[PDB]
């Protein structure tokens, strides 16, 4: 697995939409809750996403969203290699709802369940959290 | 410290920039808001520090800061509260404006421009690249 290469999903609660990008060989994860999966929305997360860490390749669940014009476009402009129909949304529920309670809204709570997982040592003491790891896989010097 | 951040906001076309910079490294995140409010400003903070390790956020006065949404944030997010990388970043999203109808695009440009750059020549790193290799040096 190549350090530049994410998969994007999306998940679907109280009637919102979650993207979600995993980065595919530390498990890291970035997340937004937007209005609804539309091509201008998606563009705007993968703009966002690839300013943040380094974003080569993205492979999709290939939703008509992504076949949208404008996140064709997003992902030209940023040098993203736009993979669509190539094969932890649970995960990421159960940790919203240990803190759904905490926050007056689900945006919130999506916030706080990536803080939680992306903190989180993973297979025991001595372990890494995705945070951890994925600054381990990208650093270069 | 890899921890520390500075929070600034710039005010353009009647919306508002919230800019986090590390210190460090020069590495920005940006998001265009509606307003300066309290949530926003909680939600801009809990979504950076579930990114990258935030200790410390050096910030303006302002009142949005002291709300109790962002005490809260804070608090569960264990932050602690307490320029030439700023207007570099309006320079750059002027240099680019014109390549996107939304300022919200233009301004997600800008900090993709900011973060991949080198500086110097052949031997230089980008900001992005100083970031990762101070925090993954500091594990
Ligand atoms: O410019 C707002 C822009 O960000 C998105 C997520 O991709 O909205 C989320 O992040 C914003 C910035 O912190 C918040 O203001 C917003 O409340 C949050 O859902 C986009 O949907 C939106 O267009
Ligand atoms: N090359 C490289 C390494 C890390 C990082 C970047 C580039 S970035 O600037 O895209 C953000 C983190």
């Amino acid at each position: 697995s190549s350090p530049g290469i994410w998969q994007l999903d999306c998940t679907h609660l109280e009637g919102k939409v979650i993207l979600v990008a995993v980065h595919v060989a530390s498990g890291y994860i970035e997340a937004e809750v937007i209005p609804a999966e539309t091509g201008q929305e998606t563009a705007y997360f993968l703009l966002k996403l690839a300013g943040r860490w380094p974003v080569k390749t993205v492979h999709t669940d290939n939703g008509s969203n992504f076949t949208s014009t404008t996140v064709k476009a997003a992902c030209d402009w940023a040098g993203i290699k736009q993979e669509d129909g190539i094969p932890m949304n649970k995960e990421l529920k159960k940790i919203i709802g240990q803190v759904r309670d905490q926050a007056e809204h689900l945006k919130t709570a999506v916030q706080m369940a990536v803080f939680i997982h992306n903190h989180k040592r993973k297979g025991g003491i001595g372990g890494y959290s995705a945070g951890e790891r994925i600054v381990d896989i990208i650093a270069t010097d």
